DNA sequence: GGGACCCTTCGAAT
DNA sequence: TTATTCGAAGGGTCCC
């Protein structure tokens, strides 16, 4: 197998400089604004020059600004960057039939049965990155390799405007070389407690007893760490299917009141039900985040589509019943549908 | 013993 | 201290 990867570079803050380049060399910050006091919120992500800074995707907004006063702070416009990833998604169509798009700025290319080797893969990866240039000024990142794993990491060491192949005995390096929280799928918390194990390089989950690793970081991550420190991971390239659909709100104030929280839950249900389009949801779930920002959700399958009338009705249900188990204020409230038809 | 869901939480990615 | 989606962990049921 031959895996390219495409990975936009810092996505929603260049797709703003495209559509305002004099914004080009600045510091920019895309913001997710909460409007619960003056510039609540976090930073959705930043350019490079904000990046140089230590202003990134996921810090308060207060604190963002305190590190650049100065910085361009724009509000996140989440349908302008879905609909130029569209854009890009579908030229990178016209390079491979198994395309898998991963998220808004992220797909894989099977390029199996359009390369030979990897010089050709290179060749292939800078006419993509030409193409997207050319079409839509958005630099983006390749990353070459034999699956999808290390197609990713590729991409991760080249960015930003880069393209990387990591071949077969380069592979094999990183198995001993790579530290393992650089591996997909290693946050903070895994990455800790594969270090309480002594685990800092995939080479090293070959030697722990299974039931050890397995026991700290769960059957699935084991497997997943141990086939790829083998050399013997290759996930297929597949068409993702949306399986859910939901939006979660803040509200502009903590409250355990079904009326005051009612609005926001069927202004949820509402923009679902939009996004959903024609598909049929069998699932529903209620969500809630907590005013100290845990999650806690409660549910319900039903044996046939869920029509908006019974999603108003049922989601009440769902609400009261997280209410009744949960004693915390609800800071956030959201829904999700699911099973679809 | 294990399939086939189902429910809620956790952890990770953008 | 945002929003969105995914997959799996464990808890469970009921069922051959
Ligand atoms: C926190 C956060 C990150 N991202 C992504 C994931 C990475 O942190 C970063 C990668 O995208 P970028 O480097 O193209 O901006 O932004 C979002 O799209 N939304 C978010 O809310
Ligand atoms: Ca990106
Ligand atoms: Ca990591």
């Amino acid at each position: 197998m031959i895996v390219l990867f495409v990975d936009f570079d810092y996505f929603y803050a260049q797709v703003e400089e495209v559509l305002n380049p004099s914004l080009k060399g600045k510091p920019v910050v895309v913001c997710v604004f909460s409007g619960r006091f003056e510039d609540s919120g976090a930073v959705a992500t930043a350019n490079y020059e904000a990046r140089k800074f230590g202003v990134k995707a996921g810090i308060p907004i207060v604190e963002a600004k305190k590190i650049l006063p100065n910085a361009v702070y724009l509000p996140m416009r989440k349908e302008v960057y879905q609909q130029v990833s569209s854009r890009i998604m579908n030229l990178l169509r016209e390079y491979s039939e198994k395309i898998e798009i991963a998220s808004i700025d992220e797909a894989y290319l099977d390029i199996s049965d359009k390369v030979r080797d990897y010089r050709e893969a290179y060749n292939l990866g800078l006419e993509i990155k030409n193409k997207i240039l050319e079409k839509e000024k958005i630099t983006v990142t390749v990353g070459i390799s034999k699956n999808k794993v290390f197609a990713k990491i590729a991409a991760d060491m080249a960015k930003p405007n880069g393209i990387k192949v990591i071949d077969d005995e380069e592979v094999k390096r990183l198995i001993r070389e790579l530290d393992i929280a650089d591996v997909p799928g290693i946050g903070n918390i895994t990455a800790e407690k594969l270090k309480k194990l002594g685990i800092n390089k995939l080479v090293d989950t070959l030697s722990i007893e299974f039931d050890k690793l397995k026991g700290m970081i769960g059957e699935a991550k084991a497997k997943y760490l141990i086939s790829l420190a083998r050399d013997e991971y290759n996930e297929p390239i597949r068409t993702r299917v949306r399986k859910s659909i939901g939006r979660i709100v803040t509200m502009k104030r903590n409250s355990r009141n079904l009326e005051e929280i009612k609005p926001y839950l069927f202004r949820a249900i509402e923009e679902s039900y939009y996004k959903l389009d024609k598909r049929i949801p069998k699932a529903i779930h209620v969500v809630a985040v907590t005013e100290d920002l845990d999650i806690v959700s409660r549910g319900r399958t039903f044996p046939h589509g869920i029509s908006k009338e019974t999603a108003y009705s049922e989601s009440v249900k769902l609400l009261q019943k997280i209410l009744e188990e949960d004693e915390r204020k609800i800071r956030r409230i959201g829904v999700r549908f699911s099973k679809f038809i």
